[PDB]
């Protein structure tokens, strides 16, 4: 009669909380999805070994179209867990799944875990300063989406930072690199001409948040657009005007260029 | 030899990540601060038991003025951990502590944990739609803070949701309730008369996120301002423009008035 939405955390199998693990171990059935994000520092096998339960993976269609006939039926007579990377309900559509549970007479509880939304705090950028967030999508066919560029413009205009998620093809396991993200934004700038993203724009790249050795880099596009940030996934941030302490942290921790202490503060 | 910034999570000792627990267990010295937030479902005793180490609690003064005198010295010859509620670098000034560590020749690592910043997901509000965040502070003497009101105005203007961290006076055991926050806001509205926060404003309250049964309520200020939302900690959220599914979740899960199902596009 109970469904537990349990977050898996940022990087590897140890990013799940003690509460989430203990609850997952007591569940009769455990489902998981890895289409919204992928746990780059571990594997399904390692996660299954830690939880000590067989994990049935669900595709996007399984969830969005058939959550009520795949997961909920079992949650009516047993304790069921639904595992997701990061913090449950961060993914836009996930919250609605609790409404489906209700309508099916199934109770649901949420067990939180670290999310990139809060983990980006490791860049030294003040969390309260983040504005609306967005996702950089690949252009294709006759479709060139550029809304993420407008998001950056509006936030920046108000001195706010912009958290940018990069495109991902979970199934195909193909990621968009921060490098590719920068190339696309430069292309959009050439069309929009809004002076929002140029070779002189200061950006921050975060890779493998959650690991003991994440990659945190900050600098100007002209210098970072060809740098090697390691294996995906990458997160790109376009910070608004920086608080002095933010710039110093980037300089001291992320090896940012001295220049930003005077140019972007 | 090294310093660990380890987050403890939202509610109780089990909100720490497996990674954080296993590392905390093998540290020679463990320090902690419990003034940046309230973990209403645990005690120092329970935390010490889980980690199996004695924890020396530091005050805001100990940290902000003497971190390099109390913590760092030991990190030069031992493995030290500094524990904090939620995520160590979120809505705190702890990021700056890493600079002190570096300048002292001490390498540091960060172990994230569930944070209120991402936990807002349980409100059903799309996380990407939150804009600049703010803190509602207790007026002090003739000083009556009001900046948070302008933040709400800026966000609502963009149709973005506003997350409001609430004040805390740890040494006085004082934790601002959502009720007190709304009262202060109504008073600021009377002074500024910007039509930003009135009795008809839709607000969302999230109390004791992280527990298995947090209080999640949504509705008009006039109806919520005197409602008992349970023990602290609380956060107040003032949504911007709602998507259909957001409104639906507020009604179905947060008990909002069914008329809120209708949205003014
Ligand atoms: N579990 C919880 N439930 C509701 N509000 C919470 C909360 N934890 C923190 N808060 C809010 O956040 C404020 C502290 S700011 C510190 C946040 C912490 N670093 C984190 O990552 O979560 C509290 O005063 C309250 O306003
Ligand atoms: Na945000």
């Amino acid at each position: 009669m109970v469904l537990y939405f349990i977050g898996l955390g940022l990087y590897d199998e140890r990013d799940i909380t003690v509460k989430g693990l203990e609850i997952a171990k007591k569940c009769d059935y455990v489902f998981a999805e890895f289409y919204t994000s992928l746990m780059a520092g571990t594997t399904l096998g390692r996660i299954q070994k830690l939880i000590g339960k067989e994990i049935r993976v669900l595709s996007r269609e399984d969830v969005e179209l058939n959550f009520e006939n795949i997961v909920l039926p079992l949650a009516k007579e047993n304790d069921v867990a639904f595992l997701t990377p990061g913090d449950p309900l961060v993914a836009t559509t996930h919250a609605e799944l609790r409404i489906r549970a209700k309508r099916a007479g199934v109770e649901s509880y949420v067990i939180h875990a670290p999310s990139i939304y809060s983990a980006v705090g490791i860049t030294g950028l003040h969390i309260y300063k983040f504005g609306k967030s967005a996702t950089v999508a690949y252009p294709e066919g006759n479709w060139f989406p550029t809304s993420y560029y407008d998001v950056i413009k509006e936030n920046a205009e108000r001195g706010l930072h912009t958290l940018l998620f990069l495109d991902i093809k979970a199934e195909k396991r193909m990621y968009m690199t921060a490098n590719e993200a920068m190339e696309l934004l430069l292309k959009v700038e050439d069309m929009k001409k809004g002076g929002v993203f140029t070779d002189d724009t200061l950006v921050v790249v975060l890779a493998r948040a959650g690991s003991l050795n994440p990659t945190i880099r900050a600098g100007y596009v002209k210098d970072l657009i060809r740098e090697d940030f390691g294996d995906p996934p990458h997160i790109l941030i376009v910070p608004g005007k920086l608080h002095i302490v933010e710039a110093e942290y980037l300089v001291e921790i992320a090896g940012a260029p001295r220049e930003m202490l005077r140019v972007n503060v």
